[PDB]
């Protein structure tokens, strides 16, 4: 009853996708709606939580309790510029708690504040349950995907979200590398050394990788990208233009109604997807804001002009990854497209022009390749042809410490293969505390603080004589673990971390897990009791129509059933027992 | 550059699905949006025909010119009851042409009439195009799917639609048989004999089939169903309830607004999909009608109560298939589910209760199994699939084919359940001396009074050799080919001689001339659409160029003059792409010459 294998979960900004691999074939799993991709929406009702198409349908109906874009918010600090801007754009309310942002929603009649790891854990629970419906067994091992440019806080937060979802995260794989698994194994193969450029432009994140494929070894030569650039930004540009036309043609401004913003955003996304096939489209919506209809024509040229800066901007990480691995465009063997936004013809024309008219490779599915590769890797890691598979990934941004004058000291440089061990020596001015950052800027104020690290047990000596060996280890998941040991006096030194972000202690993870199980239990209770009360009331009505000693016993049992119908404390099982007892008694008396 | 194989297309009431099979694996092909199912919508504009989700998304904006549900109209007569009720519910205008229904739209600035075979042909051409970008070659052979209970007029109708789409219809395969191929070959195969029950509840049609599956032999033991029962009927019930509640809460009626009915219908389908998973949902749509908002809550029990008679009715064709096949409930080995509407938990509850709580088989994909099996049979028929996989299909006729006697009383000639292909005979004779004509109506169905059957047509047999009354023996032959289509012939066993047959008051039949002309019109429409794309894109590129050289020139008299000429050419709507490009080149010579100075 327990699935001994492992599933692959592509956790995307806009859509999530689950797949499974059993050694012979990889299958993408469809949800209860028949869709192989499930939107990453989580809405909150009075008694349950909606995830997927159900949550996205109730987005305009309840924008304050419909959560989305958690991927752009997970692992970040509350006062980062991107989350301040996003928070200005998002309709739901985000609060600051001890430096960590948490959304505030109305759930189960009370106010609740959820960390991004909890919401992402809800989405992961949904995908896992899709896999469980497909397999018919309990799923507990999984491989989860992250963008290649995710920093340490984001990867650790995503993995913790995988733990809250009740999954054993066997591996955190980079999405372009998983797509490389889908392309190199599927349409291709052959022990032929080839250079593959992976261009993954999704809904919220952007990645580009350069890999060397020799048989079964996948070697990431380089990678670049932007974890806050996707199709929703293009939707934002077209949305801003449409707002300018609305306030221009009606004098009214719709900026204050999140409902109207949601409907207009949906219309702009539909128009964008239409413009990838045609040369023009039209948006017509009723009321919108303050009872003012809207009708505008959008040309493909207008969309491309509105998104020219971003479309052209995507070429900068391409030249970046090209220079970092030291290869030229003539030497790039293939260019594979991954992500929905790659369906934009302007993007493909920019990439094809950049490589001097080279034709783009589009044999793999841009929506399922990531979950495909993740599923293959999970099936291999759980032992479920392809024994030569080797994954040599890379760290995207430098992991270092803050020097004197707050200058970035890289310990693990970008482009370092993974996993790796690095070491750096510290000493005392007379505990030792230093800030660990990640990024690529010289001044650490322009980098991502991994935290303030304090070394707890130090011997008492003169200044400079103790040598403190600090070890930065980066595992196959790409996550940093630091330790400390000094060569004089031997010994070990435990480390404490303050002012961190995206991490959760084991206690908090256990608490969130138990709370999740309690939520699901309450949902099953509400649904089963609801339907049971409906059925019981219907049968009671039929019995009343039928009746209109024995008479009195019937009427009394019917009054008990009505009482159980009025009491909210009644359980579905008790309701079933009452209905069955009614049927037994009425059949005995009638016969 | 022509694909030698064949594609399998599932032509559904709501969604169509294309697939290909070459010998090893069968691929379900995704469209331009990456979707494996494309909606069966065709909307007409001033310049082009939109097919698919591009047409479905503008259903609220242009409801009078957006066409759908033609699968419930194809092969039917204008005065059929279902055609009248559906016409009362449809926003587009349907017109009777000598009894044949025809969708009338505003297209290319002029009024246009289309037969259902033409619109179905447009959908089939869209799926064919999907397969063509997938394969990189032009395809011209295909196997098209029809419901098992489709009658003779309907089958001939969709086959002619496949001809109009430019395809060579190698076979007309029944949808539960294609799903049966998907389950018997794709889900898993055993050399053990098994009785498989297939329950296909789609968007507009309903089929139940019992097949004997023995390795590679697929034998249809029986089949029943209802070609006019689907999920859209449940959406119609919920919609009618929503109109009752709206009129109750506002004292106003939206039954006259087509856009309002479309928005409410979309919200009802969405609410049904949600109710398949949860126990309750909410419909909230603002400014639905007369500036009146609409907000109600729909419970699952309310939905099931609204569709209780139809849901309970789905079990009757299952009992019918069990009686016809001579099989008890215990002897059914697997119950496979096909069609999106099968996701309704009430339906699965009814089915499982009908078989004493037996678990239903959900191994195959309920949205792609039909295109799966159709693609398999297409690959085998085209010869592209060789050796790998003994596949044999033995199908039956769904309804009895017969004539009408004195008193309009049905006399069956080919009974239901008869294996295909088949040959049956029935004798006629004259009632007077030197009689030259014997005329009889051919019907399909099971009822005794042909008033409740489907008229295949008035068949006139003439002339007859001059003999005395009741002397000639007119052997009439009802032949049913592998597609399930009826061809009738006549002979006079005395002295042989083929006797000529004429058909009148038919439906779903087209002569070769009309089909060829419809193909030509399709070519003209695609040519006009591609032309419009060329003029539009060339126009936009010329605009961008004019703006660029305005920025450049404002940083010469011939460049200004050529600019004015280009703008004036840009103001004319009848400008060709070659003329626009010629003007852009005329500018380009001047500005590039000035750029080199
Ligand atoms: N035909 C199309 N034309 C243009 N854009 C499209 C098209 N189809 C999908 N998109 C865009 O692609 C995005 C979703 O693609 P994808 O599934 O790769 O996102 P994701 O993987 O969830 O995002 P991320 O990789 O950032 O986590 C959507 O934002 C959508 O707007
Ligand atoms: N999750 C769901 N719950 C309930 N109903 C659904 C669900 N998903 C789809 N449906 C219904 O199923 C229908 C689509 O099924 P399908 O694609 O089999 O139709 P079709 O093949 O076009 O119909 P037909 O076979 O009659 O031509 C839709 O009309 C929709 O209303
Ligand atoms: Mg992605
Ligand atoms: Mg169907």
């Amino acid at each position: 009853e327990v699935y001994d294998g492992a599933i692959g979960i592509d956790l995307g900004t806009t859509y999530s996708c689950v797949a499974v691999y059993e050694g012979t074939n990889v299958e993408i799993i469809a949800n209860e709606q028949g869709n192989f991709t499930t939107p990453s929406f989580v809405s909150f009702t009075e008694n349950c939580r909606l995830i997927g198409e159900a949550a996205k349908n109730q987005a305009a109906m309840n924008p304050a309790n419909t959560i989305f874009d958690v991927k752009r918010l997970i692992g970040r600090r509350f006062d980062d510029p991107t989350v301040k801007k996003d928070m200005e754009s998002w309709p739901f309310k985000v609060v600051d708690d001890n430096g960590n942002p948490k959304v505030e929603v109305q759930y189960l009649g009370q106010t609740h504040t959820f960390s991004p790891q909890e919401i992402s854990a809800m989405v992961l629970t949904k995908m896992k349950e899709i896999a469980e419906t497909k397999l018919g067994k309990k799923v507990e091992k999984a491989v989860i995907t992250v963008p290649a440019y995710f920093n340490d806080n984001q990867r650790q937060a995503t993995k913790d979200a995988g733990a809250i979802a009740g999954l054993n995260v066997l591996r955190i794989i980079n999405e372009p590398t998983a797509a490389a698994i889908a392309y190199g194994l599927g349409s291709g193969k052959s022990d032929k050394e080839r250079n593959v450029l992976i261009y993954d432009l999704g809904g919220g994140a952007f990645d580009v990788s350069l890999l060397n494929i020799q048989g079964g070894v996948f070697t990431v030569k380089a990678t670049a990208g932007d974890t806050h650039l996707g199709g929703q930004d293009f939707d934002t540009n077209l949305l801003e233009y449409c707002k300018k036309e609305f306030t221009r043609k009606t004098k009214k401004d719709l900026s204050g109604d999140a409902r109207a913003l949601r409907r207009l955003r949906t219309a702009c996304e539909r128009a964008k997807r239409t413009l990838s096939s045609g040369a023009q489209t039209t948006i017509e919506i009723d009321s919108l804001f303050d009872g003012e209809d809207f009708n505008i024509q959008i040309t493909r040229a207008r969309f491309e002009d509105l998104n020219a800066k971003a479309f052209a901007g995507t070429l900068e990480p391409v030249a970046q990854v090209l220079k970092d691995a030291g290869i030229e465009k003539h030497q790039v063997d293939e260019i594979v497209l991954v992500g929905g936004s790659t369906r934009i013809p302007r993007i493909q024309k920019l990439l094809s022009e950049f490589f001097d008219g080279k034709k783009l490779e589009k044999s793999i599915n841009p929506d399922e390749a990531v979950a495909y590769g993740a599923a293959v890797q999970a099936g291999i890691l759980s032992g479920k042809d392809t024994s030569d598979l080797l994954l040599l990934d890379v760290v995207p941004l430098s992991l270092g410490v803050a020097m004197e004058g707050n200058i970035f000291a890289p310990v693990v440089p970008r482009g370092q293969t993974v996993p790796t061990i690095k070491k750096r020596t510290f000493t005392t001015v007379a505990t030792v505390q230093f800030p660990v950052y990640q990024g690529e800027r010289v001044n650490c104020e322009d980098n991502t603080l991994l935290g303030e690290f304090t070394l707890a047990p130090i011997p008492p000596m003169k200044a400079g004589e103790p040598v403190l060996e600090v070890v930065f280890e980066v595992d196959v998941n790409g996550i940093l673990k630091v330790t400390a040991t000094e060569k004089t006096s031997g010994r070990s030194a435990n480390i404490t971390i303050a002012n961190s972000v995206g991490k959760l202690s084991t206690d908090e993870i256990e608490k969130m897990i138990s709370d999740a199980e309690k939520f699901k239990s309450k949902c099953e209770a509400f649904s089963k009791r609801f339907e049971a009360k409906q059925q019981l009331e219907s049968y009671i009505s039929r019995v009343e129509e039928i009746i209109s000693g024995q008479k009195d016993k019937i009427e009394q049992a019917l009054s008990e059933a009505m009482a159980q119908l009025e009491i909210e404390d009644s359980t579905a099982d008790e309701l079933k027992k009452k209905e069955l007892a009614l049927k037994r008694l009425v059949t005995k008396a009638m016969a």
